[PDB]
C-alpha cells in the first residue's frame, strides 16, 4: 500500500477497504490502465462531431485532424479548455463570495458581516475607492460591485489583475496584450477560439491562455480578498491533522469542498449544538476539514484537517465519519457510493454540484444558520445509528502550526523591524541563510504515491535554507507528514534557514521557531503567496522574475491546478510540474512552455516525474536567480 | 467521388484535387478511420491530470472513471461543454457586433451606422428603453448598453431570452430553473460544474445545459438585432450559387467565417477599387461568399454564394480563387496550406482567430475602409500573379431567391391580410394546405455525403406540403441543389404548398411562387425562426410546443450546432439530428435527450441518421402536433 499513499493512515485505511471490498480510487485507476496513448499525448481533439480526431504520436496517418487541426493546435486548444475551465472555477468561487458580501451589507443575510474592517479599508484603497466619510457597508458595497464588474468587459481591465502585480510586471504583461478584460468574459472567448475553425496558431492560442490564466488569478485574489473580509484574515494557529483527528465517541462531520461560505457557519453553528449532539450520547461536534474548504477553517479558526486530495475516501473507510457537507470542487463523486457502506451522510449544498444518491439540502446564505442546522441535525442522527458499533480510526495524527496569511507573515517579521518588515527577510536572502522561496501548490495524484513528491523535494530544497510556503494539498501533504510542526526544525531544516526561523519564532515570543514550512491556505490562497512576492519584488525595486522564488505543482490534477501553474509561469516564476500534463504530442508546444515563453514572461515551466531530479532543478533555477541579482550562491 | 458530395461541382473539383496530389477534408477522414469507439460514444474524459479515463460501452473494467465519474456523469459533462463552446462563439460574434454599435453611434468607426432606424426603435421597444423625445444614436448606446449587460449578472435576467420568447415559453422555463442570468456567466458556469469534482447527476448536469443552450440563443438573437441595425433587415433579393459564380477573368475574392462586420464593409468598398483591379487586367472585382458570412451578405446585399462547409477547400481548388478573407468560426484550417498549391491569399483579420501560414490584417473597425483597402489590393496583387494561367471552374450554379428576414416574411403575407398577416398563413395550415413547418439548421459533415440527408429529407416533406425555411448550411445545401430557384415549385412542392406558395408569390407582383424553401440567412439567424414561430403561438394563443414546427440539424457538425440544437428542443421542438453526439454511451442520458426532456420543454431530439426514415419521423411530430390541436393530417 506505499505504492499508493506515503501516509501510514492511508495505507490503514487501504487495507480496511481491500478486506470489505470497497473500492479505491487507486482500484479504479488499475482498472483504467493501460491509458490512452493519445489522450495522454494531448493528440487527441473531439471538439466538433466530425471527431473523435487523434493524431499518432509517431509513424504514419492519422498525422492531421480532419479539419486540417495540426498537433500544434490540437495540444494548444486542449491546454486553453483546461485553464479556462480551472479559471471558472476559482472565479465562480470568488462570485459567490461577491453575492454573499452584497447581500450581506445590504441587510439580506444576517449570518454574514463585515468581520475584517482592516482588510476591507485596505482592499478599497487599493482599488481606488473612497474610505474617508464612508460607511462601512458603503465600502463594502463598493468592493463587492467592483468584484462583480471585473466578471466583464468594463472602462478598466481585471483589477483584481493590475491592482494586484508590482507595476513593471503590469506592463510587461500588457505589451504582450496578456492583461484580461473580464474573468468570464476570457474564459469564453477561450471557449470560441478553441472551437471548430476558429484559432489555429500555436503561439497565438497559448497567449490566450496565458491571458486566461491570469484571470484565474484574479479569480483566486478576489476569493482570498472576500473571504477575509467576511471571515477574517488568518493568524497563526496550532492544530492537528490527518485521520486520527477524528473521535469515535463524537460526532464527526467532515467539510469538504472549497467555497467556506457554508463551512465558517458550519463551525460556529456547530458550537451551538454541542449540548444536542450530547443528548445524543456524543462527547460533542468534531468538525474536521477535507480538501481547501478543510484549509480555509483550518487557517481561520484552527479546524483540524482530516486528510486531502487523493485520499477523501479513506475518512469515510474508518467507520466514524458521520457527515460529509460538500459545496463543489475536486469532491470524488464515488463519495455517494462508498457511503452506503460506510454509513456516513454525504449532504451537497450547492445548485450547479450535485451527486447522484447524496441527501441535498438547499443552503441559502439568507437561510444559513437553519441551514446548517438540519444539516448538522441529519448528521447527529447518524452519530445515533452506529452507536456501540467498532470503528477503525488510525491513532496517525500530526501538529500543525498553520495561518500564515501574507499579513500574518509581514506582522511576524515586523517584530524584527517595525518599520521595514520585509527587510529582515530580504536581507537573509542576500547574506545567504535565506537561499530563495518555493511555493508547494495544488493536487495530488492517482499517478504518484501520494505526497511523495512533495515530501521528497520539500525535504531537500529545506536542508538547502530554502524558505517553503504552501498551500492546498501541497500543504495537506506537508502537514500530514510533519512539516508544519516546529518540533521538527532541527532535523529538516538548513542551519541558515533554522536561524531564521528561530529568529522569527522567538521574536513573536514562542520561545521557539516557526515551523518548517509556512502553511499559507487554500488554493485560492495561492493569491497570498503572490502578494508576498509582489511585496518583495516592491521592496526591492525588481520585477518578480528577477526573484529567487519558485513554485513546484509536485503531484497535480485538477484543471484549476494547471490555471495556477500557468499565471505562475505568466507572472515571472519558474514553475516545475511534477504530473505530465497533456503536451508531449507537440514539441513546439512543449518548447514554447518551458523554454521559449521565458522571452515572454521571465517564467517557465520545469517538467520533472523525478522529484529528487525536480528539487536539484528548482534549486539550479532558484540559483540563477541569485547570480543574477549578484548574489553568492 | 459521389460518396463524398451530392455536389457535381465539387465532385468536379475532388477529382483536380485527386490528380494534383492536394490533401482534402475527405482525405483526412479517410485517414482517421477507424475513429475511437470511446469517444464516438461519449465515454471518454480527460477533465484532469489522473486521465485520460473511458468506459467499455459492454463488458469488463473499465467501468467508472477514476474519480467515481459515472458513464452518464462523464457524458454530460462532455455534451454540456459543447453546449458552452458553441454559446461562446455565437455570443463572441455577437459582442462583437455590439461594441461596433458602440462605437459607431460614439463617433468612433464612421464606416459603421445606424442602417435600419426601424429595427433599432422596435428593438428599443422591446427591451423597454423609452424611444420618444431621443435621438437614434441615444437609443442605440442603450440598445448597445443593453447587449452588453447580457452578458453579466444583473437586476434582469438576459433580456434576449425573456424578451423574444411567448410568455407561456418563459414561465415554462422558469419554473424549471432554466432562465440564463448571464451570457458569459453561463458558459463560465457550465465549465465550473463539468470540471473534476463538481456537478455528478445527469439530470442536473443537462438541465444546466438547456440553460446555457438559451445563453447560445440570447447570443443568436442578439447578433441578428445588432447586425440587421447596422447593416439592414434583409428583404428579398435574387442571386446565384455554387462554384460557377467564380470568374476567370475577375478579382475573386472569398468573404469567409460568420460575422460580417468586416465583410460588409468588403462589400462596399470592393465597389470602390473596381477601377483599380481593371488596371491590372481584371474585369472587376468579384466577391463571393463562403459559409455563414457569405450568408449574411447573401441575404442583404445578393452576393452570390459560392461554397459551404465540408466543401470550402474545394473553392480553392478551382484555381481561380483570389483571395480568402476570413473572420472566425468553421473554417478548416487546411486553407493555410492548401493555398500553397493553389496560389489563394488566405488573410486572417480577427486577433483571436489566426491560422499559421496564412497572412494576417489587423482589423480595427476605427480603420475599416482602410483594412479593406489593403486586404483588396492584396488580391488584386494576386490575380496578377496567376494572369494567363488556366483555371478550372466548373460551369455549375443555381439561381437563388433569397433575404426572407422574418420582417420579409410578415410583409409578404400581408399582401394577403393588411392587418392581420400571420393569419393567412395559420389558415393555410389549419385546412391543410400547409402541414406544418420545417428549419433546416447547422452543418455539413463529412461522415454524411455532403447534401444528401438535406435534399433527402427536404424533397419528401415539402411534397407533404411542409413549408421549409433553412439557414446557414442547410440554406447552403438547399440553395446548391436549386431548392431556392421558384422554377422547381412545380416539380418539388405538393399540391397545398404550392398553392400557398404561389399566392404568396403573385400577391407580391412577382407573377410567379415564392420559392420551394425560404432562406432566412445565417446561423445566428436562426433566431429570425424563433421570431416566426414565437409570433405565430403568439397569434395562435399556444406555446411553441403545441405548434406543427419541428427542426432538423440534418449534417450537424459544430458545437454551436450542438448549442442550437439544444436550445431548439428547450424552446418546445421536435428537433431531428442526423450525425450522433457522443452520448450513445449512456442510456440514461439518451433517454433524457429522446423522450423525458418532452416533460420539461415539450421539445425533443430525434436520432436518426436514415435521411428517408428521418422525413417520416419529422412528418409524424408535426402530424402529431397537427392531432393535439385538432386539425386534420
Ligand atoms: S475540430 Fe478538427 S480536429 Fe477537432 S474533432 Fe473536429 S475535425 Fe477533428
Ligand atoms: S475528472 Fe474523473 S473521469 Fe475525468 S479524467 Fe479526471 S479522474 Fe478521470
Ligand atoms: S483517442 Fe483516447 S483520449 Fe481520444
Ligand atoms: S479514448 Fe479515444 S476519445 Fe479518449
Amino acid at each position: 500500500q506505499n505504492l499508493k499513499s506515503t501516509d501510514r493512515a492511508v495505507q490503514q485505511m487501504l487495507d480496511k477497504a481491500k478486506r470489505e471490498g470497497i473500492q479505491t480510487v487507486w482500484d479504479r485507476y488499475e482498472a483504467m490502465k493501460p491509458q490512452c496513448g493519445f489522450g495522454e499525448t494531448g493528440l487527441c481533439c473531439r471538439h466538433c462531431l466530425q471527431g473523435p480526431c487523434r493524431i499518432n504520436p509517431f509513424g504514419d496517418e492519422p498525422k492531421v485532424g480532419i479539419c486540417g487541426a495540426t498537433a500544434e493546435v490540437i495540444v494548444a486548444r486542449g491546454l486553453d479548455r483546461s485553464i479556462a475551465a480551472g479559471a471558472a472555477g476559482h472565479s465562480g468561487h470568488a462570485k459567490h463570495l461577491a453575492h454573499t458580501l452584497k447581500k450581506a451589507v445590504q441587510g439580506k443575510a444576517a449570518s454574514y458581516m463585515i468581520k475584517d474592517r482592516t482588510k476591507l479599508h485596505s482592499i478599497a484603497k487599493r482599488l481606488g475607492i473612497p474610505t474617508e466619510g464612508q460607511k462601512d457597508e458603503d465600502i463594502a458595497l463598493e468592493v463587492a460591485k467592483a468584484a462583480l464588474a471585473d466578471f466583464h468587459e468594463k472602462d478598466t481591465p481585471v483589477l483584481w489583475v493590475t491592482t494586484v502585480l508590482p507595476p513593471s510586471r503590469v506592463k510587461v504583461l500588457s505589451a504582450h496584450g496578456l492583461i484580461p478584460a473580464g474573468i468570464d468574459h476570457e474564459i469564453a472567448e477561450i471557449m470560441h477560439r478553441t472551437s471548430m475553425g476558429c484559432d489555429a496558431d500555436a503561439q497565438n492560442l497559448l497567449l490566450g491562455g496565458l491571458r486566461c490564466s491570469l484571470a484565474d488569478l484574479a479569480g483566486c485574489y478576489m476569493g482570498t480578498d472576500l473571504a477575509d473580509i467576511l471571515f477574517g484574515t488568518p493568524a497563526p494557529v496550532v492544530t492537528e491533522s490527518n485521520l486520527g483527528v477524528l473521535k469515535a465517541d463524537a460526532v464527526n462531520v467532515a467539510v469538504h469542498g472549497h467555497n467556506p461560505v457554508l463551512s465558517d457557519i458550519i463551525v460556529s453553528v456547530s458550537k451551538e449544538m454541542e449540548n444536542e449532539a450530547r443528548a445524543a450520547g456524543a462527547t460533542g461536534i468534531n468538525v474536521v476539514g477535507i480538501c481547501c474548504t478543510g484549509n480555509e477553517v483550518l487557517m481561520r479558526h484552527g479546524i483540524p484537517a482530516c486528510t486531502h486530495s487523493v485520499s477523501q475516501e479513506m475518512a469515510m473507510i474508518t467507520g466514524a465519519l458521520d457527515a460529509m457537507i460538500l459545496d463543489y470542487q475536486c469532491i470524488q463523486p464515488s463519495v455517494a457510493t462508498i457511503a452506503e457502506c460506510t454509513g456516513t451522510t454525504v449532504i451537497t449544498t450547492m445548485e450547479m454540484s450535485k451527486i447522484t444518491g447524496a441527501t441535498h439540502v438547499n443552503f441559502a446564505e439568507e437561510a444559513a444558520v437553519e441551514n446548517a442546522k438540519q444539516i448538522l441535525r441529519l448528521a447527529i442522527d447518524t452519530f445515533k445509528r452506529r452507536k456501540g458499533k467498532p470503528v477503525e480510526i488510525p491513532n496517525i495524527k500530526t501538529k500543525v502550526v498553520a495561518g500564515f496569511s501574507t499579513e500574518a507573515i509581514i506582522n511576524a517579521l515586523s517584530k524584527l523591524n517595525a518599520n521595514d518588515p520585509l527587510k529582515p527577510l530580504i536581507d537573509n536572502v542576500v547574506n545567504g541563510n535565506i537561499r530563495g522561496v518555493c511555493l508547494f501548490a495544488g493536487c495530488n495524484n492517482v499517478k504518484v504515491p501520494q505526497d511523495q513528491n512533495f515530501t521528497t523535494i520539500a525535504r531537500k530544497l529545506l536542508k538547502q535554507n530554502v524558505l517553503v510556503v504552501a498551500t492546498g494539498c501541497g500543504a495537506g501533504a506537508l502537514m500530514r507528514h510533519g512539516f508544519m510542526d516546529p518540533a521538527n526544525v532541527d532535523e529538516l531544516c538548513g542551519d541558515g534557514l533554522k536561524a531564521v526561523l528561530t529568529a522569527i519564532g522567538e521574536a513573536n515570543g514562542l520561545g521557539g521557531p516557526l515551523p518548517p514550512v509556512l502553511h499559507m491556505g487554500s488554493c485560492v490562497d495561492n493569491s497570498r503567496a503572490v502578494a508576498l512576492v509582489a511585496a518583495l519584488a516592491n521592496r526591492l525595486g525588481v520585477d518578480l522574475d528577477r526573484l529567487p522564488v519558485v513554485a513546484s505543482a509536485a503531484e497535480w490534477m485538477h484543471e484549476k491546478a494547471v490555471a495556477i501553474g500557468t499565471w505562475a509561469v505568466t507572472i515571472g516564476l519558474p514553475t516545475h510540474i511534477g504530473v505530465l500534463p497533456p503536451i508531449t504530442g507537440s514539441l513546439p508546444v512543449t518548447q514554447i512552455l518551458t523554454s521559449s515563453v521565458k522571452d515572454i514572461t521571465g517564467g517557465y515551466f520545469i517538467v520533472e516525474l523525478d522529484p529528487e531530479t525536480a528539487a536539484d532543478k528548482l534549486l539550479a533555477a532558484i540559483n540563477e536567480r541569485r547570480a543574477g541579482l549578484g548574489l553568492p550562491w
